[PDB]
């Protein structure tokens, strides 16, 4: 009851992007969704996400129906965070005042509070010692972890992750992939959209396979990566592991 | 008239000194270059430019306005001051297009239809106007650079500050962006760019001045102090890759 999504369709003029999409996430469950560029993977976090809207069927996240009247959609909005392939930090201010932005502004904490919490949260992705430093000196892969810092400093229910390390130098992805992983131990509940295997087969509960706008299947880690069922799913897989 | 006044300014973090008091004058029109090893002060002096950092002595002025006179007209210096960073330019969650109006329709009140037509011609100007409707998570440094370029535009602004606009592309990418940087120049915007590509600063550069620990130790044209040198640590540092 955490996600859920029936006949999800989303069209962009008259491309159909989204043709009927099928999801439901419970609490406490790690999604790693994989597929070719262009079957709307990012479109579909995006809709999740409140960034994009969608034009037929319908979404649930915990509860709060996202195109029914009433419901309120900032408070949705709020527990629900977000890391993109790229960005996410503000280079014209600290790590710290980063971090601490939304929770000031959105949750009217007071600024030695949202402190305290934005320190605590660098020092367990372990750059607690780069608070006060801008954007710029950061590498990708500590740039990256304070991008998921300031996601979690909202202290969300869900978390999306749209390809966080595809852009990374090799390198960089593993410190990236490691808070990722303690964030799905803690029981998060997470969408995941990445080509990584390894973290797939670690953490991931199922595997959904996207592809030219819908589900082509799904599984458990290992049991779509190595015993796809759809030729679909056989081809794209050859083309990436 | 003089666009952009600094008389010793100083800065400093806690009991640490980084700009040990540097005097520029800049005016309407002109190019700087801004060269130096990495701790020098060169980001430090763009954030105090653009009011995104306090100074402790000196005096700063940007065209006319004098950046801590009381009653206040810096935020009419923030509208007129446009900058680029090396990273983060772009916002991930919303379009090409909505990241460029964002400012303009916020804080100049532009109607959606006016900001989305400048807007579009832009990018049309950083050769881009297909990808109004992308999002940043699909375009290449090259473009999301020139895309951020076109987002600093959009507010009209009188001075163009540059923060290593280059220094983390492929060097594939780097072209591209000095290229709308060229083009930028030849036009007459006032600008101030940190960089590490001295073709560009040569062949736009109006003037180079070369910071090393706080302080600008060497000036004058491109040709001047690329070619001939006369300070030792500015010898030392452009023989890095020399
Ligand atoms: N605003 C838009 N207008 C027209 N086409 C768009 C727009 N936004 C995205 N698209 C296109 O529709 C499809 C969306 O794909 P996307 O959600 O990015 O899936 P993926 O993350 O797997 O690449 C792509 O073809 C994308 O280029
Ligand atoms: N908040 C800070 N506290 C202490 N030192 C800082 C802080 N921010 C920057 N510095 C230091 O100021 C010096 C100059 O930084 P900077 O302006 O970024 O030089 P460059 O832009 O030439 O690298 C460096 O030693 C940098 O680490
Ligand atoms: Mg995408
Ligand atoms: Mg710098």
């Amino acid at each position: 009851q955490m996600i859920d999504v029936h006949q999800l369709k989303k069209s962009f003029g008259s491309l159909e992007v989204l043709k009927g999409i099928n999801v439901h996430i419970r609490e406490g469950e790690v999604v790693v969704v994989i597929g070719p560029s262009g079957s709307g993977k990012s479109t579909f976090l995006r809709c999740l996400n409140l960034l994009e809207d969608f034009d037929e069927g319908e979404i649930i996240i915990d509860g709060i129906n996202l195109k029914a009247k009433d419901t309120n959609l900032n408070k949705v909005r709020e527990e629900v965070g977000m890391v993109f392939q790229r960005f996410n930090l503000f280079p014209h201010m600290t790590v710290l005042n980063n971090i601490t932005l939304a929770p000031m502004k959105v949750r009217k904490w007071p600024r030695e509070k949202a402190e305290a919490k934005a320190m605590e949260l660098l020092d367990k992705v372990g750059l607690k010692d780069k608070a006060h430093a801008y954007p710029d000196s950061l590498s990708g892969g500590q740039a990256q972890r304070v991008a998921i810092a300031r996601a979690l400093a909202m202290e969300p229910k869900i978390m999306l992750f749209d390809e966080p390390t595809s852009a990374l130098d090799p390198e960089m992805v593993g410190e990236v992939l490691s808070v990722m992983k303690q964030l799905a131990n803690e029981g998060m509940t997470m969408v995941v959209v990445t080509h990584e295997m390894g973290f797939a087969r670690e953490v991931g509960d199922r595997v959904l396979f996207m592809d030219g706008g819908y589900i082509i299947e799904e599984g458990k880690p290992e049991d779509l990566f190595d015993r796809p069922q759809h030729e679909r799913t056989k081809a794209f897989l050859s083309k990436v592991f």
